[PDB]
This record gives structure tokens, sequence and C-alpha cells, in this order.
DNA sequence: GGGAAATTCCTC
DNA sequence: GAGGAATTTCCC
């Protein structure tokens, strides 16, 4: 479960 | 279509 | 172990 680098969703 | 802000990943 | 650097997204 690696996310990669970025704002959050809104 | 351009600018600004938030979280995350890697190094020493 | 703690800190710095890189990437992505939303609004007008």
């Amino acid at each position: 479960g690696r996310k990669p680098r970025g704002r959050p969703k809104k």
C-alpha cells in the first residue's frame, strides 16, 4: 500500500 | 490554462 | 533516528 507523492484528493 | 499548497519518500 | 527534497492536485 505505498502511495506516491501528491496532495490528498478532495 | 497557470499558480499555490499539502503529503510523502530518501539520505546521512 | 530526524530532517530535507520531490511530486501531485485543486481553484479561478
